[PDB]
């Protein structure tokens, strides 16, 4: 009802982009949530990204791995768009700066490497299971993880169930206060989204944010917004299945953030 | 010669993604410079933005029009790709605030308004042309100019001629120096290209950007670099006519930046 407008913006969208459009918004302050297709399943493309980090920071906590430990880039480990990795052939990388790179970036060398610290991609939905998320799984390494195709179950999540596993994993107790702290951080400070939903954010709002693009049009974002006055509100959407242009794309998140920020500053 | 390996980087893009590729360089300490194809044609899409708001800012020098003025926005003016604007409809906003808008954002609402108040695609053409731009031309506005069509004129550049009228612009004496530096600014605080060139600018760099996507694959950016001991570098990158993933195409063009930038770090 709070929501009425945001669910026709999405209608809207998903006529126009001919489209899958999936979305799903938990406040904290309150336990309120609403979804529009918030069950269905959509490529987690660099939305995953999150997730692997995540695991390396608790992995740590627990011992099994150091952060402070690298790893070696060989020419034959590349691959497309890899822009932190790409000036380091034959150097070094601690995988808490692989992280920061990742999560900043996108740095797909960066991802994979990563992944390879935590346990592969079965070590990572393994993880997603012991917190809860039952849906969520990737199954696949970078690139082949964006391929979008219809009806394949690989790499997918639901609007919900990122939602949820990214409020566990910033204000739940998975994670020590320190180690969530990070994590915000490489969130916050992700310098290849300004076209999102920072485009549209209240002024003096705050945001830590991940987003997707992939095959057959995928495009998402999973954020966290807060200010001095509103409690931690989190933000999942996905589109899949469409040919309109990424600017179509980023057109559509933008609209919709703006709806769901509305909702909160009227 | 010494831009050799970056050739190379070129020629492989431009099979890789069965492309059309035109790159150049002006060094602005001494007087070097290089190009490949960079007498060719490419769509402008959004690095037009910034000859626009150059007028605006030098029309106001000339006391022909006040950058504190407002115009007024209705709803039926949204375009697609407007986070900016789309927040204010029924408020008013200073071309001052639609240039930053346009240039930070590249929000193109914003960037019709700027260009209704510098005489259209005509009087950006006209400019161009007392500037000593003898290529660079606009000829529709927003949408319709991201077309990128195969052989059409309209909306394009070269290489070439965008990186010498960015050089007039911020190291030339058309603006005053004041307004030099308020472009530049816009142009420094750019949000929504921290993929492209800033994503493996050396550390402690500058750079001021303005970024293009549109049609038939056209991707582009026109950039300033500098630093404490690096004169101002310009770059101009341009690709079109291919089926490239945008991700292959941000690819393409952080792999040539990286090679541009190696040229002045080794």
């Amino acid at each position: 009802s709070k929501f009425q407008q945001v669910e026709q913006d999405v209608k809207a969208i998903e006529v126009s982009l001919s489209a899958r459009i999936g979305v799903s918004v938990l406040d904290t302050q309150n336990g309120e949530y609403w979804d529009y297709n918030g069950n269905q399943r959509f490529p987690l493309t660099s939305t995953f990204k999150t997730i692997a980090c995540a695991k390396l920071l608790y992995d740590a906590e627990q011992g099994k791995v150091n952060p402070n430990s690298t790893v070696e880039i060989k020419k034959a480990d590349l691959v497309t768009y890899s822009p932190v990795i790409e000036k380091q052939v034959g150097q070094a990388i601690t995988l808490d700066d692989a992280c920061f790179a990742t999560m900043t970036t996108s740095d797909n060398t960066a991802a994979n490497i990563i992944l390879s610290a935590v346990g592969g991609p079965k070590g990572v939905t393994d993880f997603l299971r012991q917190i809860g998320d039952k849906e969520t799984r990737l199954d696949r390494i970078e690139p082949d993880l964006n391929e979008g195709k219809l009806g394949d179950l690989r790499d997918t999540t639901t609007p919900k169930a990122i939602a949820s596993t990214l409020n566990k994993f910033l204000f739940g107790s998975a994670l020590s206060e320190m180690n969530q702290k990070k994590l915000e951080s490489w969130m916050v400070n992700n310098q290849v989204t300004g076209n999102l939903l920072r485009s549209v954010l209240p002024a003096g709002w705050n945001i830590a944010d991940r987003s997707g693009a992939g095959g057959f049009g995928a495009r998402s974002i999973t954020a966290v917004v807060w200010s001095e006055h509103q409690a931690p509100i989190i933000v999942s959407i996905y589109l899949a299945q469409t040919q309109a242009s990424m600017e179509e794309r980023n057109d559509a998140i933008v609209k919709i953030g703006h709806s769901i920020f509305d909702v909160y500053t009227s």
